[PDB]
């Protein structure tokens, strides 16, 4: 260990691409000084409608958040018109890959992951989120696809900071309507608690509730309906027999429209459901 | 139609009508027009704002003219200030009347009677319907912004720049399936339906003298309104028998406007047709 | 400011001495680029008989641990023969200051801190220790003197990393090895902090660690030779422990187990009945 | 009268007695002394040590002479090895004997009898007393380090350099402010340890002569650690299934072992006191 991570681009040999969007590439790289194969997220600032002045607070937050249930951020530096984020390489895939695999094998009759694997994975997610919240931070993009698995059996939340920020859009009132009030006050960590309840639905049913709808209809479907439950998007109600009352109550505590009514991650760690974590 | 002057020297400043942090309303004589106007002088610096950020507001102001909307004449910058030149309505506002009644101690069985609320608010709905048809939002509907002409006219003030500053001013690729509702609400905008809520609160204020959460600090008003069911006519009132005279149609009207879900609120055209507004003189 | 702390000595203007010792000097400093008054711990590497090479891992650890219950570490750099540690400046003194004030005034006739005050402060300590333990870290120097209060009401453990490390002294198949030899072979782990935490609760209740009356070399032997201490060990008279009930005493006996495997983790202690007394 | 040579040209290397990663023990003829010796060749690179770290060990070795300690003659570096020149005990070790009895199948109901354990361990205790009263610790007491003379002598091997290396070097070397908040296991480390560590090892060696093996020989090195620190101190029967494999071991032998096997070093007797034990009256 000893020293700080190199901000010299030439200290990193680019290797196999892991994933490739528009326009961010997650590529494996070897860092000789550290003798470690790492993952580099390469974000073209131009293409994301962003800049280094916009992203500074986000990078400062990533430099400060260090916990075993958060993918280690090592360092970041600009390479020409790209921001590079150097992080720990997790070789176990995401929880979403495991979901896609169970579904593709047709093993999802009666449910996708059983109640005790969900308790186990999401307990680790709640420990990471509780740490971020205590630190005055918000993840913003909690989902199965951002829960990464280490070869050591560790569960780590990915994309805290710049990635999540870019994924979620970047950045007396006596007469003022509630929806104006809502945007005036902004939002807080309790937003993660809602996304956490959606993520529980996704691990049980394989998909988020309104997954069948285009992006702008999901916004409306969500706001013009009662909060979703396991039953909202599921293929068949038969898939919901692996799941009992304490899981459903856990989910429904998360999924309240009023953020103040949602429990904190620490209170959730205490829920009856999380006693099933083996 | 003949243009208003944009030269500061054409306007002789007179009585100060209202003075705050950020803004003064002052009477002025405009010699070229031979007309006594009101100027709202806004400190752009104190308001943490610029003419760049205000351009679209000013543009909307210069396009939006209706008998139920205070006449906007012109605007120009003087040193550190944006001056907004508008019609002078010295008869003042519905709030001035409210305060007179409260000051006399004549507010204990209600402030304004049903027929006078219906008359006033009908005119406000005509002004709002005009803005709304035209893709505009007011943002700051309240009694203090309903101005009264000597001739009986009812006109909504502060459209544009002032309602913008008064209320704060202040996507993304992918499917928002995990996004919290309060986050989605901020992402989507808001629209003219927000005025209908402010309208329902204004109805409460005309009858009782005040907004329902008037006794609370600014941040507690946000929490109480976001956390609780909408306020009723009687929330801000200790004598729960005060408004026993105010009937079913008024209360129904207010509860249509005071719905948390904006899609559920009526349009201003729809409210104009409400049974309550048949009470107007 | 979103930028990193400066590692140039000249961006810092050294002011009033906050605290001292034969070893290190803590000074208030203004950092001009950051417009903040910070605290700089200046450790004389010569007088501590250490080196930057012995300490780099400690600083690494400091640079990685960030939690609202651990004093914030900003930066560090070497000036001549001193290691300078730039930290958040806290203005509420320590829990030890409060203890010494209550003791000097003679207000400790039925105990120094109320049970709900001890529960509140120590709950915050246990959140910081649990965080550090989760990250594979050990504090090593848990004590009242290292629990700092912000004038905002926050509770923050001080001296994680270099200072605690310095304050604390920096085969085959072993079938024939004596247990005291095996103990040093194995080193120790985070359960050491849980013992110190248990002594720290005694200190908050009674005003001092249990064997405070004895010289430092006899403390080693006193501890090793006897059953673990309790509230009653270092006190005169049992009416001086009138504030403290059964669950407090049980919490403490759980920490003060000679076998570390038997001590609970900080996470487990947070779930203890005693801590339901926290305001 | 002639000093032991430090010239590698004075030595002829012969049969390899023992090999390993760390060291090779090799017979050798020393020419000016006209004697067949044993040389322990220690690879300093491989052992992650240096002549600087080892000098106080060598000094102790050149000081510590007793009939119950294998004779150290001299030492010198040849290239990357340190050569420890010592008396050749061709009779081999007590562990060679145990291994022979176990390979013959003759270890059921026990390995060495009581009187032969008594005879040997008394000689080890003499050598230990000599070491301890002189401020020395052996650190690697066990059957494999009890070497036998053609003449009946019993001598402890590996005093100094070898025992130091075998037990992990300066890891097991034996601040201002009061240590009031310090955990007992941290205090045990700051205090180091003393000659009483050898009395525990002697206790384990007794079990080994009787059963063939140390109590937790079946376990990986780190399980052994955990076990001995977590559990009660071992006894004669701890790793033995058919407990009738210990019928001819009496009460005074087991009591002797249990005096040795106390977690608290101060409770353990000195080698002097052990010499007076009723069990060592069974020695011939
Ligand atoms: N630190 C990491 N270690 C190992 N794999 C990673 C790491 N970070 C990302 N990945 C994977 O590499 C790809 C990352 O692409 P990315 O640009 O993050 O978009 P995405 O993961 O497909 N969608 P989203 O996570 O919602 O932003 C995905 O296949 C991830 O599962
Ligand atoms: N065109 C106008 N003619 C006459 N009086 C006016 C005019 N506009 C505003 N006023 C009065 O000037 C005073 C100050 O008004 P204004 O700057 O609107 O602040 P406010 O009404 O106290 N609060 P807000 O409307 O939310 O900024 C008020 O008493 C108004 O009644
Ligand atoms: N970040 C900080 N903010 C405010 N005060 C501090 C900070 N760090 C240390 N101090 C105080 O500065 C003084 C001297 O510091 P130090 O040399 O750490 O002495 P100490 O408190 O005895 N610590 P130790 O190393 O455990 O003996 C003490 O009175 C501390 O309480
Ligand atoms: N002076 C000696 N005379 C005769 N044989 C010896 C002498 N010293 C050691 N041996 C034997 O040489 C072999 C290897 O010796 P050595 O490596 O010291 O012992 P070990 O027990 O195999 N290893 P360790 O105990 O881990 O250092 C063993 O079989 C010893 O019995
Ligand atoms: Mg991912
Ligand atoms: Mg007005
Ligand atoms: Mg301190
Ligand atoms: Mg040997």
């Amino acid at each position: 260990s000893a020293l700080p991570w190199s901000i010299n681009r030439d200290d990193y040999e680019l290797q196999e691409v892991i994933g490739s969007g528009a326009t961010a590439v997650v590529q494996a790289a070897y860092c000789a000084p550290k003798k470690e194969k790492v993952a580099i997220k390469r974000i073209n600032l131009e293409k994301c409608q962003t800049s280094m002045d916009e992203l500074l607070k986000e990078i400062q937050a990533m430099s400060q958040c260090h916990h075993p249930n958060i993918v280690s951020y090592y360092t970041s530096f600009v390479v020409k018109d790209e921001l590079w984020l150097v992080m720990k390489l997790l070789s176990g895939g995401s929880v979403l890959d495991i979901i896609k695999h169970i579904v593709a094998k047709g093993e999802h009759k009666s449910g996708v992951l059983d109640e005790s694997t969900i308790a186990t994975i999401l307990r680790e997610v709640l420990e990471g989120l509780e740490y971020l919240h205590k630190n005055g931070q918000i993840h913003r993009d909690v989902k199965a696809g951002n829960i990464l698995l280490g070869e050591d059996g560790s569960v780590q939340i990915a994309d805290f900071g710049v990635s999540a920020f870019l994924a979620t859009g970047g950045d007396t009132p006596c007469w003022m309507a509630p929806e104006v009030m809502e945007q005036v006050r902004g939002y807080d960590f309790k937003a993660d608690i809602w996304s956490f309840g959606i993520t529980a639905i996704e691990l049980a049913t394989g998909a988020a509730p309104y997954h069948k709808y285009p992006p702008m209809k999901v916004l409306m479907l969500t706001l013009q309906n009662d909060p979703p439950s396991l039953e909202t998007g599921v293929q068949d109600k038969e898939m919901l027999k692996k799941y009992g009352k304490s899981f459903r109550k856990m989910i429904s505590l998360c999924l309240q429209k009023d953020p103040e009514k949602r429990p904190t991650a620490a209170e959730l760690l205490r829920h009856k459901f999380f006693q099933k974590a083996k």
